């Protein structure tokens, strides 16, 4: 399984924070927003990852994150010329994906909850079909909406329905088999002029292999689209971390716990950062 992080768009709602740079380079409490979805692909066991952004921001993600070798993974970069839809991720990434399975995650999505890694690994370990992740939300009409039966199996999926058939939004995290590339090539732009991830999901539903992992209320799927919600997301993260003395989406910690890097390698990473609390945290993990 490879992974893609779609991390472009203008981010106009956040202006002037995004006057020059992309929204996914902004802090969520104590680390850049993009760390969060990156950590989710890493916890899924995915080690070969493509980050897609705008022409002007793609090099800034590259400078921030590098090629991944210190995390024991491979990061690649590609540009999206215009934000013509989520599904364009698979066209942009066609060469990268090759004949592989692939997951897509939105650069601005933040997931958190007990047992989440098990769900991720299960999705990533699927050899066939698609896994989406549903989450009960206040205003489902603002999202992809998944309708499911009493055995948790999907009956419909609709992009921002006038009349939502359920309360469960389809969040920005998707796992696919290799059929997604030709599916994305064969869908056509909606009325808003975008290649819709919902139409990709529709294709898998028709194929009888659209699986939904429903995330209950013990999970947090956090909003980062407004200044207000960015701030709430940062406060949520702070409360979690300061109580536990454990960090959410610390990439180096994840690389170590996943076995991508060794203990000796982790200590090497902590050493040049020991003047700050993040470095000290990595060193304390090394001692665990
Ligand atoms: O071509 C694009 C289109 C979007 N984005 C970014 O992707 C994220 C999501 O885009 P957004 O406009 O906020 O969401 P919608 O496209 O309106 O909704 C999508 O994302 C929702 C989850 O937030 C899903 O529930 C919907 O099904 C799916 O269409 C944002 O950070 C965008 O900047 C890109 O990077 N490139
Ligand atoms: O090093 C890590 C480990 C986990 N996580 C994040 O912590 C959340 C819970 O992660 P898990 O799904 O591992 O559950 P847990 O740690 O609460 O339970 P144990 O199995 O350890 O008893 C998930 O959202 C995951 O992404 C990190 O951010 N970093």
């Amino acid at each position: 399984m490879k992974g893609i992080i779609l991390s472009g768009g203008s981010g106009t709602r956040l202006y002037p924070l995004t006057k020059v740079v992309s929204k996914q380079l902004l802090p969520v409490y104590d680390k850049p927003m993009v760390y969060y979805p990156l950590s989710v692909l890493m916890l899924a066991g995915i080690k070969d990852i493509l980050i897609i952004s705008t022409p002007e921001d793609t090099p800034r993600f590259e400078q921030l994150l590098g090629g991944g070798s210190e995390l024991g993974i491979s990061l690649s970069y590609a540009v999206q010329s215009s934000p013509d839809g989520l599904a364009q991720a698979f066209i942009i990434g066609e060469e990268f994906i090759g004949d592989d399975n692939v997951a897509l995650v939105l650069g601005d999505n933040i997931f958190y909850g007990h047992g989440f890694t098990e769900l991720l690994q299960r999705a990533a370990n699927r050899k066939s079909g698609a896994t989406i992740f549903g989450y009960n939300v206040k205003d489902p009409q603002r999202f992809g909406v998944v309708e499911f039966d009493e055995k948790g199996k999907v009956i419909s999926i609709e992009e921002k329905p006038e009349e939502p058939k359920s309360s469960y939004a389809v969040t920005g995290l998707y796992f696919y088999d290799n059929r997604v590339v030709d599916i994305a090539k064969n869908i056509t732009p909606s009325a808003r002029g975008e290649l819709e991830i919902t139409d990709v999901n529709k294709a898998y539903l028709e194929l009888g292999e659209l699986h939904v992992e429903l995330l209950g209320r013990g999970f947090a799927w956090l909003d980062t689209g407004t200044h207000e919600s960015l701030l709430q997301a940062s406060q949520f993260i702070e409360t979690i971390e300061k109580r536990q003395s454990l960090k959410v989406a610390c990439l180096e910690e994840i690389a170590y716990r996943m076995g991508y890097i060794s203990r000796e390698q982790l200590i090497k990473l902590a050493e040049p950062l020991m003047k700050n609390e993040y470095g000290q945290y990595l060193m304390n993990l090394a001692h665990r």
